């Protein structure tokens, strides 16, 4: 099994998108029986909560179910995630501290959208934004999630 972990700081805007974008690219190809996809945040703000509504009418309007409980990255997902992708500067900032504080760090911590064709390397938050600002973080994960499933 292959496994990769969306990450933010909230983890109720960006990366349940890129979650629920990357399953359905990986259920539409036959293959999600091959993956563990998940997501996380990096702060305990939001945990227990459903995604962030706006983004919910985005990924309504694509046809993309998306159903997830905001959670907190742990120590654990370090050691058992391949892949942890995470949208900008300090997510990855973040990540690489606690990684450092972890015996087994399996995974690759890498930004999504390094693997963007079209360059845009960080998937800005959209949470102080409108609808076309999760819009672009829908379009954003669409090309990284489908660059990043060939590469992987």
């Amino acid at each position: 099994t292959k496994s990769v972990l969306f990450v933010c700081l909230g983890n109720i805007c960006r990366s349940p998108i890129a979650e629920a974008v990357f399953r359905k690219l990986v259920t539409d190809q036959n293959i999600s029986e091959n993956w563990r996809v998940d997501s996380a945040a990096t702060s305990g703000y939001e945990i227990g909560n459903p995604p962030d509504y706006r983004g919910q009418s985005c990924m309504k309007r694509h046809g993309i179910p998306m159903s997830h409980v905001a959670r907190q990255i742990t120590k654990e997902d370090f050691a058992t995630f391949d892949y942890i992708l995470c949208m900008d500067e300090s997510n990855l900032r973040d990540l690489n501290r606690k990684s450092n504080q972890v015996k087994t760090c399996k995974a690759k911590i890498e930004l999504l959208g390094s693997y963007d064709p079209q360059k845009q390397l960080i998937i800005e938050d959209p949470y102080y934004g409108n609808d076309s600002d999760f819009e672009t973080v829908y379009q954003q994960c669409v090309r990284c999630c489908r660059a990043f499933l060939e590469k992987a």
